[PDB]
């Protein structure tokens, strides 16, 4: 059972501990927010308006946050560079603050002894990977690595089987997405993104992304093949991917839904979803899937160009992913 | 100007009210609610959540609503066959209602002495016209017709522009679309299209819309080659169009911005619109445009494949396009 | 166990049957809603955007909803007349479509076999009880009951803890109360409550209310002592009561939480909670209380002039506590 | 018209910009704001959620913020003494940036060459003025004054008038307040206030406020008489007191009703306000009132025991009422 940190004690980091939890694919020792001391942390972690009451006991007791009986080891370090991650034995970190998504910034962590760090976001510079895409082409070597995106982590899997079924010849994706921490509650400052800092609960937003085009960096085939973009609305979680794509061989629509269906019964089952209801946002919060396809919500115009819809929970799906990925990284030590 | 009678004070039959009082261009005359009676009909008028408290005088005066000192003749008929259009003087009729929207129904306000019906939603059998796109192919023998979906008056502009310019193989459209009345505010029963009565402001809801069918109907060249699918969101107005069409011609994006800003300068004034101004959507709301090209938020993937954002009040945008098209259709007899 | 018909599949029809089954104090064995036909109903009681995915199985079967094995019954009468309870084997009835309030209105029920009704709102005429507060008054003679309401449910427990230890000279409470199935999601018509018909997602609607007067038909020392209004708020659920009474015996703040607190754990265990934590609504959402007291929120004058707030879950706690007034009626056949 | 510096370019900020410009009673000539420079200036100025489009030009010009040909100096100062108010002409200045509130952080934009400065919040120890209450305790030796809260605003002008007629013995209040920019878009770290964290969009959020206190400072024979607290809900802008108070003298409904009307028709007219109409919250969105008292939304117990029901802007109506201060207090010079 590998030997968790995390970096960042926000949606991501305390998610991440409940689904750590919840499976018990990995273990968490520490945890570091200087923002979030380990009163408040009792509070931030019990409580959720999203995903409801942790179903569970927290408290504070000899200075760790005690989580059904188990100490974890709380720091407050503003730089990464002074958490002694060693000595709490946390072997391997997620790094989800948000702010140190570079290696060179990451890499900080392993001053503090940290074996490996796993950004919680696209980066720069740091191999990305995709549960049940490419997640068999991380290696030992690899010290730093970063799970992608949410958005990403929703369109690949899905963009796997259609291309691997019927081939992608070029797709635009748009993204329906939930609100999120880097948003303001009334019209404000939002530096290089203007859209952004407008009312969250007040607007549609569009918002850049690059969700999709790192979908041509786990899926190299693709590579120069899709980009999209991104809408904000009022909802605090819970978003959907919509992939207008041209397939090399026609597919009928039944055709789409046999091979994803089959996919998501098979190889990808617990990463790719299939559903066939009248589903709505609310029916996949708190839903571990990284990728639920809608087969009612899409629609195709022929047999070779249509449009695919997909849910997740960007949080919890998120999440999830980010656990099975140290869980598969143990396993290749 | 025209003499109009509206049937169904709700959304759109009071802010096409509004329109027709702020244009000029036609006059309202008689109005029919079983629902609501003339001092409610005060009320409903004068106090709007999404567009403010109307600029002038609303009083109930010896039986009629008296709008900036101008009386207009209250009915309280189930049946339109029943609504006496001639006696108030209402020529035509603006059918808003929503449940009266194929060729016998509608013409059932003929019986009443109105002269010309303008269906204000998507007919199965009666034609559809769209301001700047087909009004011209309207001649004096139609008494009964549509001016089809606020979605179809956003998309059929901007589509005929690219048509017009580069040649559109085929496309797929999305709408980002705001709350409407057929909704529920929480979980309720909702007949035959079950994702609607899912509770309006805590989802995001797929829905269905021929709206991207019927601009082959209003440019017979794209019949065939265009549709899509909805997105119910939660805010109180205005809509995004979201299209991703293939190009006959090589485009480059900035050719695409040029000949839709060249359109919007030109003979689709007022009705095309043009920005790059990092815009989100209360930006258009109490907007009189039916579509406003987005320049910053679309994005090509090459030459031949992009995707186009464009923004619609779909209360106050369609409405004043009734009003337009009435004028039109008066301007004509 | 005793077997009971639910009228009216809403809100409260659909807590009320999984409260039911959660807790095991009653069995549902037949339901009636002429809105929600069978497949219908298997849809609408396992999703819920606000409680969630339903933790069971449910299926249509041989025309009975199964709920985790057990058939229930399925009617689509209009007229409760012709509801065929007794043939279902449903004893008592809940009476949850919001039209049949009165006695004679809801004795309806009686001609088709059923023995007893239990009302889910406030009514003119029938018999009112609060779970813990004067439930005992509750005798066999008595064939049409009211469970009162969700707001009664909450200020009722509160009430009778302040009163029986400072006595309650005066009282008005206001209560800021979640979205219900009456609002409209845009303004729209409602009848006479014309307040009630504006953009629920956009506004803070007053309203009136008989919750706190009726207060003083549960605890009759309180009558005509205790009167208040509403806040109608754009969340999904949970309510708040916020009481400001003047006392006869001086209390401070420290003492009023000691007798609450000290209520919470005794005798009105499970109806009425108390925290001290930095709770918001959410916090409560499926929370089975009447009412949770809220140390930290409320605050004093001086020491006899008080303002008390009080959380409810106006769904979840109130079903239970039909559930659980009908497994007490039951105990005492 | 007096000359006046802005300091913190926000809600508050830019909305006393916009009322000094429409009601012409001051002169906007500086903004300061080191997190918005120029050019993201005119965007935040010109496109605005809540309350539409700036109806007038903006733009930048030779580093001059230019509203309706007019230029204004833009300094982008974090600490308030390196602030040349002087140079700029600007003679009052309006601390709005929340972060300044006490006389002795205040008093630093003096060391710049303004003559006087406005707090726009609540002052532990600067004198607080309410329009219409104690304005004319004003004198020319303040060089550093506080508007006191949007809050205190509206309650004082009810409370002077309700206790200059009947004597408030004591009262308690409570405001429905709407979302501010200090809450958090989700579940985020708040400091010490921990239930503000909790995501605003989705919550009822109980919070402390020093306003019905801070009545006491405008109105001394009320000291002491008045608390009360607030619940933060999901709406942008408006908010609503409710005050609960015990009377003196006897008064019956309709004779508060009818001095508060003769009081809005008066000496506050302009600040306080009456109506009988069935308003919800939009209908008070960009109304300059500081208060509206709401007749049918209140109720009294008995003649000596009232819930008195009030709603104000409160970006809009506080904004105005800075405008109006600093107008009286220029005349006074
Ligand atoms: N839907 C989502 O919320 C989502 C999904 C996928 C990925 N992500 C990404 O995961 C990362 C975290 O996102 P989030 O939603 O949890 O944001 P968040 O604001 O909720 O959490 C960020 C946390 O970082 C903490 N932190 C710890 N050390 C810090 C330090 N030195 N400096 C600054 N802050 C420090 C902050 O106190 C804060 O609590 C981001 O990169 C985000 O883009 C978010
Ligand atoms: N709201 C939009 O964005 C939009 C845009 C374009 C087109 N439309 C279409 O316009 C039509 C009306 O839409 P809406 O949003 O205004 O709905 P609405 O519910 O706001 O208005 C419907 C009105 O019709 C009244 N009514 C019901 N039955 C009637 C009857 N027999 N006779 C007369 N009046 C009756 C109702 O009381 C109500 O006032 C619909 O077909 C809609 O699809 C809506
Ligand atoms: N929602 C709450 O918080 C709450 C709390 C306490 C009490 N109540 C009361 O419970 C009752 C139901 O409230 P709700 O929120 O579930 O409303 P709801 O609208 O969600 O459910 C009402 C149900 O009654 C059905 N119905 C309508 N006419 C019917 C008829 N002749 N016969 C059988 N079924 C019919 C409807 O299809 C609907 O499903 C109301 O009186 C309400 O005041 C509601
Ligand atoms: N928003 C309301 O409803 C309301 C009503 C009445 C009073 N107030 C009070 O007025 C003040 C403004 O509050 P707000 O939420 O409307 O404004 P806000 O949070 O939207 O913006 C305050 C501005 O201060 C700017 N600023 C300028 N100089 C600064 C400096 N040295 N340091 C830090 N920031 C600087 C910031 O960029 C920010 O834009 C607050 O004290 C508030 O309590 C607010």
């Amino acid at each position: 059972m590998v030997k968790v940190g995390v970096n960042g004690f926000g949606r991501i980091g305390r998610l991440v501990t409940r689904a750590a939890i919840c499976s018990g694919k990995v273990e968490i020792v520490a945890i570091n927010d200087p923002f979030i001391d380990l009163n408040y942390m009792v509070y931030m972690f019990q409580y959720d308006s999203t995903h409801g009451k942790f179903n569970g006991t927290v408290k504070a007791e000899n200075g760790k946050l005690v989580i059904n009986g188990k100490p974890i080891t709380i720091f407050q370090e503003r730089d990464p560079t002074n958490i002694k991650w060693g000595e709490a034995g946390a072997e391997y970190v997620v790094e989800s603050t948000g702010v140190f998504t570079t290696m060179e910034k990451a890499g900080a962590h392993l001053k503090g002894g940290a074996k490996r760090v796993i950004i919680s976001a696209p980066s720069a510079d740091a191999p990305m990977f995709v549960m049940g895409v490419n997640h068999e082409k991380y290696d030992n070597s690899l010290k730093i690595v970063s799970n992608a995106s949410c958005t990403t982590n929703c369109l690949a899997p899905l963009a796997k089987v259609i291309h691997d079924n019927f081939g992608i010849v070029e797709g635009l994706m748009t993204t329906v997405h939930a609100i999120t921490a880097t948003q303001k509650t009334v019209d404000g400052p939002s530096g290089k993104l203007w859209r952004d800092g407008r009312g969250a609960a007040q607007n549609i937003i569009p918002a850049s992304t690059g969700a999709a085009k790192a979908v041509g960096k786990v899926i190299p085939e693709l590579n120069g093949k899709l980009t999209g973009m991104a809408f904000r609305v009022p909802t605090p979680n819970v978003s959907v991917v919509d992939l207008t794509c041209r397939l090399e061989k026609p597919a009928k629509y039944d055709d789409i839904k046999k091979v994803v269906k089959q996919a998501s019964e098979g190889p990808l089952k617990g990463i790719l979803g299939y559903t066939e209801d009248q589903v709505v946002s609310c029916d996949f919060n708190s839903n571990s899937h990284s990728s639920t396809f809608d087969a009612g919500a899409g629609i195709a115009l022929n047999d070779n160009f249509v449009k695919l819809i997909s849910w997740y929970d960007n949080e919890y799906g998120y999440s999830n992913r980010v656990v099975d990925l140290m869980a598969y990284m143990a396993s290749k030590e």
